[PDB]
């Protein structure tokens, strides 16, 4: 029962050129995806009458103005998003009754993180996943967008195992709680300039970035399992990093070093990281 009169007219428009007709759209409800405490995910079937199978996205109440905005501005943010790393936007369904319904591609595996958790993925296949998400980073990067959470429970895998770098945002399920702390930052995945500032740029997803080839590499551990989620910014201090994985080639470990260098216009840019790791990709046979 959502007022669009009462939301911003360019977002209106933004999602009337990105609309998905109610009739197109079966959401089954019986079918949930994921479960939070903002939204939900859905299986659906979007519609010449070939069936799409889709994860249909939704807000859990419809009475607040600002979480209604934020969610239809998070997928427009997505609308021209258009790389294969990179998930992407099928549409909005708005409908006269309930949520507004962001409408994405079914991915078949789920999330990297518990993809990874779970399958023998070898460590090329590992390394592999890194190059897909920087290959997906180095696209965004390119269009001046900032992720602010880069991070494997981030990204998804499809049916040909191609990572699509995304962001639950509203959609954020219950079990990701434990990884966001006081508004609710990903501590263990920020960059040192960003846990004393909270300010985000391309550099600070480059610290995010080599996070994230660690959870590759661990095939799915918890960053700092020790630290206290208050005291990571002490914790770095102390001259720390995160420890070699034992399956990660010492070049790998040196590029994850160069990601998290204390000066955030030192790290390497994605485009580096697409030609740094694609060459130790290739010394593996598969
Ligand atoms: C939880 O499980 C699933 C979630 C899925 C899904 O969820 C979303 C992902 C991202 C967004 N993002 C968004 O809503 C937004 C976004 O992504 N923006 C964005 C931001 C930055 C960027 F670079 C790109 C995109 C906020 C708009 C929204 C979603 F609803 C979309 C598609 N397929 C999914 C499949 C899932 O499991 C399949 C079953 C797996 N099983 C296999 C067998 O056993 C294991 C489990």
């Amino acid at each position: 029962h959502i007022d669009l009169s009462a939301l911003n007219p360019e977002l209106v428009q933004a999602v009337q050129h990105v609309v998905i007709g109610p009739s197109s759209l079966i959401v089954h409800f019986n079918e949930v995806i994921g479960r939070g405490h903002f939204g939900c995910v859905y299986h659906g079937t979007l519609l010449d009458g070939k069936k799409i199978h889709c994860a249909v996205k939704s807000l859990n109440r419809i009475t607040d103005i600002g979480e209604v905005s934020q969610f239809l501005t998070e997928g427009i943010i997505m609308k021209d998003f258009s790389h294969p790393n990179v998930l992407s936007l099928l549409g909005i369904c708005l409908r006269s009754e309930g949520s507004p319904l962001v409408v994405l591609p079914y991915m078949k595996h789920g999330d990297l993180r518990n993809f990874i958790r779970n399958h023998n993925p070898t460590v090329k296949d590992l390394i592999g996943f890194g190059l897909q998400v920087a290959k997906g980073m180095k696209y965004l990067a390119s269009k001046k967008f900032v992720h602010r959470d880069l991070a494997a429970r981030n990204c998804m895998l499809d049916e040909k195992f191609t990572v699509k770098v995304a962001d639950f945002g509203l959609a954020r399920v219950m079990y990701d709680k434990e990884y966001y702390s006081v508004a609710k930052l990903p501590v263990k995945w920020m960059a040192l300039e960003s846990l004393q500032t909270q300010k985000f740029t391309t550099k600070s997803d480059v610290w995010s970035f080599g996070v994230l080839l660690w959870e590759l590499m661990t095939r799915g551990a918890p960053p700092y399992p020790d630290v206290n989620t208050f005291d990571i910014t002490v914790y770095l201090l102390q001259g720390r990093r995160l420890l070699q994985p034992e399956y990660c080639p010492d070049p790998l470990y040196e590029v994850m070093l160069k990601c998290w260098h204390p000066k955030a216009e030192m790290r390497p840019s994605f485009s580096e990281l697409v030609s740094r790791i694609s060459a130790i990709f290739s010394t593996f046979i598969g």
